[PDB]
């Protein structure tokens, strides 16, 4: 339940539902004290970083998206496993999926440390209009590829999300498994 | 740089280069305030707490265990792939880490496990489990298919693959739980 007030502002986008602004670390003291609690406050599930955030018309903050340079991503691949069974059983096409995290440094700009949206205000595109407006203003006068962003740490809602928002059932992490 | 006391511990195993004990939810207030800072600086109730203590009375390593139901089977691959060479194609295979999405059955969760860095290499983190499976459940030896680790670290991930001799795991609070 944590609010935020303009003092300026800097609007990367407007919509029905609310605002995408952004914060730097060169802003004022009162913009860098809310990203903390917005920070410790995700935490429950500094250097060039630059946030991300949603607020609704509410003015309450309900997205949160921390992004940071990199240099390395590694590839998670979506596989679905065929199940065989014994000679004396039937058969079934029932696939099991996995997910696997190639343990090659393939190259990448935009690594993203944090990303959260309020538990009751999902699947509503949010963490969607956030990563587009991080890849319009990640790098300014460019529009990142979707291959030069990777996840931090993915948890399972990241990797449902990175997915789709990907395609191909693919997208590169870091602070994962190989490195 | 942490130090633990003698006193009357739970101890569960001495060697050469030092011992083990047990730090358990109930015990005394100097145990859980120590084991409250081992805890900040690995970092950088249901549980149990290991910690191996050397000679030169120094904590060494940490192994904070936990009870589960579930875990998921991380296994290593080698994935077909197209290698790409501005316009030139040839087909390799990729050694990637595969976590499968299927729960199995877990009654040990490992989260957290670690040695200080300077006595890495030296068995600590495997006697630590073996502490761990003789003193889990009363009467009972844990099967290394019943043990799982939490969001495993590309050291764990190491570790793990040869100490459960499979060249498989299981983990949780990772990708898929
Ligand atoms: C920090 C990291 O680097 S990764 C971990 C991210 N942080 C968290 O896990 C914290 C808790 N969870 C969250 O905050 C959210 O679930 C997020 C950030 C992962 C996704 O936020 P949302 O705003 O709900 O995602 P958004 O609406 O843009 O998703 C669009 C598509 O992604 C997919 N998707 C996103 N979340 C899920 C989910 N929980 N289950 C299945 N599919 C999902 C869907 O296809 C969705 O499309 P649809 O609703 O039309 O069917
Ligand atoms: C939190 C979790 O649940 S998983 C994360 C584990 N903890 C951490 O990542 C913190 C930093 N790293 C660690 O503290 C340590 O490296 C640990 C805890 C993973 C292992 O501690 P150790 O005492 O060095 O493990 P141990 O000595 O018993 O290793 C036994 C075998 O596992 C394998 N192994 C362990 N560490 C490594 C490594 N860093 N690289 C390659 N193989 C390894 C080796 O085969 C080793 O046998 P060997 O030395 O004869 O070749």
């Amino acid at each position: 339940l944590y609010f935020q007030s303009m003092k300026k502002e800097r609007i990367l986008a407007e919509y029905p539902d609310g605002r995408i602004i952004m914060v730097l670390p060169e802003d004022p003291k009162y913009a860098l004290k809310k990203v903390d609690e917005i920070r410790e406050m995700v935490d429950n599930d500094y250097s060039r970083t630059k946030t991300l955030l949603f607020i609704s018309n509410d003015k309450k903050v309900v997205g949160c998206l921390i992004a940071e340079h990199i240099q390395w991503g590694y590839r998670v691949i979506e596989e679905k496993l065929p199940v065989i069974r014994s000679e004396e059983e039937k058969v079934r096409f029932e696939r099991q999926k996995a997910w696997c995290c190639s343990t090659l440094p393939e190259p990448a700009i935009c690594g993203i440390s944090r990303i959260w949206v309020f538990s009751m205000m999902r699947r509503k595109k949010i963490a969607s209009r956030m990563i587009e407006c991080l890849r319009s203003n990640f790098i300014y006068g460019s529009y990142l590829s979707k291959e030069e962003i990777a996840f931090s740490d993915p948890t399972p809602d990241g990797k449902l999300f990175a997915t789709q928002y990907c395609g191909t059932g693919q997208f590169l992490v870091y602070n994962f498994i190989n490195g």
